[PDB]
């Protein structure tokens, strides 16, 4: 992987592995999300962020701040097959005091065609109190050095899917998968649950018949609270709709505290 | 990745990913096991096995037979750090009518030093009845074309750890992790639970303080029965001692054994 000629974006190629694919021998959306995180991590390191596991700027370390994900949105047109090479381009943008955004474009390395796109919103958090905050002037200034200064969006469109408000699923859910717990392979190098695990947990309550007859086209996930290493999660799903659409809710098994909400759009194979 | 000059082994390099490492920023043993499986798949494809999900020979397809893992044994000297390049060499050998063996050697790409080694035993199974079988003459003949004909062992030593008999853990277990279930990411392209998931489940009953203060040096796992997509597993562990443990995976309900194993850990 490497920064592009202008130093304002990063590209990396990946060969899809045998264990990375599902029943149709193409990459799962979790494999795609892991690749997005990997190229994101390589881009941050290339532009001078810390290499200790928390990816921070100089001003962030001084103020004890970290980035946390608020939303992840992925749209796939074609899932790469086992053995195919996928090329992913990523870049970041400042969003004033709100937070920052990371965007991605996936391409087939052979044809050069766009096979997917993704966008993510990140918000500042004090690492000690876990309280959200605004992005300060010094952090906005740091982002000018490695982000394009004119807008560059993976999802440019007027009222596009990546910016839609997601409602809260009301009981009873049409489908559910209960007692979901993370194991050590679900944790990152800082012992926090990997953001991709939540995608897998959301998907657990989709009936197997939908997965067998449909391909996932779009997934939008809001991150509200973190699932701790000793927490237990319930994944809930209700149909809201050729195309099938679902509303999702992840909550703690005991008290029902919300951890994530999302929506998925599936198209018949 | 590619076959070596003689066409009797296969090599592939991998860059350790950010999500592939644990708290000490080095690859987990599950990441290592996934890389071993990946280079194994690439080797089978390069020597003409089927590309439909079940790596079979021509005679195997005709007889409705598949390979199934009986035992996995891994010894790690140094876990590669995040961003390091690890080179893995793999090869297979016929073991008469018993089954076949796949061996691996892991090396640091920069120093060229051996950082680990692994071996696995595979047994024939009829895909329809799920009954274990012996390896027939036609399958032994197919293996002569891509396996070294003189012995080549990752674990050559007399009476080495990879060949030890593993006892059955007796209740009560010292430690346990109950209600373990596979999710879709735990399944392979054929909708069977990935062999590496069982390693993670075994490790779930090791106390976190052992993981925080020790490095895993050796793991030997026997595979007895598969965990289905709708099954629930209990992971049990008892100290037998370096720290050494005896492990048992069993179905949550009836207590049917699925795996047994042993781990050896060194203080950091
Ligand atoms: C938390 C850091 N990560 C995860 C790898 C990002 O994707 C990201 C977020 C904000 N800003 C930048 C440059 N990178
Ligand atoms: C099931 C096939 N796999 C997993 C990819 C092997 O490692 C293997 C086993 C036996 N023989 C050969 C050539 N390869």
């Amino acid at each position: 992987g490497s920064l592009t000629e202008d130093g304002l974006s990063y590209k990396e190629k990946f060969v899809v592995r045998s264990y990375e694919v599902g029943s149709n021998k193409t990459a799962t959306v979790e494999t795609i999300a892991n690749l997005l995180q990997e190229v994101g991590c390589n881009h941050a390191q290339s532009v001078g962020f810390s290499t200790d596991g928390f990816a921070t700027t100089t001003t962030m370390r001084k103020l004890h701040l970290i980035w946390v994900t608020a939303r992840m949105h992925i749209e796939i047109y074609k899932y790469p097959a086992w053995g195919d090479v996928v090329e992913i381009e990523t870049w970041c943008q400042s969003e004033g005091r709100i937070g920052t955004r990371r965007d991605w474009i996936l391409k087939d390395s052979v044809t050069g065609e766009v096979t997917g796109r993704a966008t993510s919103k990140w918000v500042m958090m004090n690492q000690d109190t876990r309280r959200l905050q605004k992005v300060s002037d010094d952090v906005r200034d740091e982002y000018l050095v490695f982000c394009p200064q004119e807008p560059r969006l993976a999802f440019p469109e007027e009222n596009n899917r990546s910016l839609k408000k997601i409602p809260k699923l009301e009981d009873p859910a049409q489908y559910s998968m209960i007692g979901l717990k993370p194991r050590r392979a679900d944790l990152d190098m800082n012992q926090h649950v990997n953001n991709v695990t939540y995608i897998g947990w959301v998907l657990e309550s989709i009936p197997q018949e939908i997965v067998d007859t449909h391909e996932l086209q779009v997934i939008t996930l809001d991150y509200r609270r973190e699932c701790q290493q000793d927490d237990v999660v319930d994944s809930l799903t209700t149909t809201t709709s050729n195309d099938s659409q679902f509303l999702h809710l992840l909550r703690l098994s005991g008290d029902g505290q919300e951890i994530n909400r999302g929506t998925t759009l599936w198209r018949k194979k």
